[PDB]
């Protein structure tokens, strides 16, 4: 029943620009919308991976690999799953071990990939690919993990055990300020729940 | 170390802004965002998102979500039920609240989170995620009644809590949707647990 009509730029950054929507409701009366897109986006099925990284061992529990970074738009220190955006002709599983390896230092196996998720619908057209993979920590390759992080990048690591995973990120967040990511307390609400 | 040092307003509409963030770098340098933010905040967080467990004897569990026509999107999305907070509402009172105006469904409170970014990369958006349940069996949820505001056109999706992510799975490939990243992290760790 509902379609976009038309998009007109209101104002375009580098690497995010503002649009009017005028789109179509189901009562058949014409509505507009701010909606938010990166500029970034050329043929991806998306704008960026998050990864999901179930770090192995034997004789440990599993745990969830996460990192810690300051996020300008936030103000502030965030703990979230690794992630970046796309490249141009790279795939989604490509991005997500690729990145996995700058922010972590560690060599993922893939596992799964889902199709494109928006991020936050009613403001933006931002879409991930969320992809699990398998950390095998048993391996010399993830004995010495070194994020290598690029220009402008400032990673922590965090690994916190998956059978635990809501108290301990409930814990960090005790102790300083930081803002938890909306997804890791989604998969880590899940995990209680489940 | 890193920090806020300015932002420079460079568009704002009615409901979202695009900054120029201004911030220190872990180095000592000097670097800039683009940054989004909503106009609508005072509040906790931006929104409430709701996990609705819809439990009824002798049915499986489902988790009651949304599908709405998105216009940052250009398309329907499939979401937890979800809304910005009002000035001087609880997120608890907002969570049951946008629950009933978008499902029908009267629930109870179970838990709730601390604010959560959205996707703090881009945007400074939060919610809180409030789990509740709802009592399938009692007279009032019998014939839910879908209260939309001014402009909303939302149809409910429930769905089995045990087999989420596959039931999401088979929507995306026959109904040309977008599922949630926060509705999909959930699906994915209710299927990695244990
Ligand atoms: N029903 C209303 O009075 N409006 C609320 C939200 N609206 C936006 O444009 C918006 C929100 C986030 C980004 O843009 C238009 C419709
Ligand atoms: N590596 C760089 O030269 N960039 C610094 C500025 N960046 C932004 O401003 C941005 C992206 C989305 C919203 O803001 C991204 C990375
Ligand atoms: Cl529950
Ligand atoms: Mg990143
Ligand atoms: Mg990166
Ligand atoms: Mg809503
Ligand atoms: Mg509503």
């Amino acid at each position: 029943k509902q379609y976009i009509i038309s998009e007109e730029l209101i104002s375009e950054g580098k690497w995010v620009k503002l649009e009017k929507t005028t789109y179509m409701d189901p009562t058949g009366k014409t509505r507009t919308w701010e909606s938010v897109k990166r500029t970034t986006r050329k043929e991806q099925t998306a704008d960026g991976v998050a990864v999901i990284p179930v770090l192995q061992r034997t004789l440990h529990y599993e745990c969830i690999v996460l990192v810690k970074q300051f996020r300008p738009p936030m103000g502030g220190y965030c703990i979230e799953f690794p992630a970046g955006l796309i490249d141009d002709g790279e795939t989604p599983e490509a991005a997500a071990l690729r990145e996995l390896e700058e922010e972590t230092g560690y060599k993922g196996d893939i596992a799964e990939c889902s199709p494109a998720v928006c991020m936050d619908p009613g403001l933006s057209n931002c879409t991930i690919h969320i992809v699990t993979v398998t950390i095998n920590g048993d391996d010399a390759e993830n004995a010495r993990p070194k994020p290598k992080p690029g220009d402008g990048e400032f990673v922590e690591v965090i690994s916190l055990p998956k059978n635990d995973l809501l108290q301990r990120l409930d814990a960090l967040v005790a102790e300083e300020h930081l803002t938890v990511d909306a997804r890791v307390y989604s998969y880590a609400l899940a995990l209680k729940h489940a």
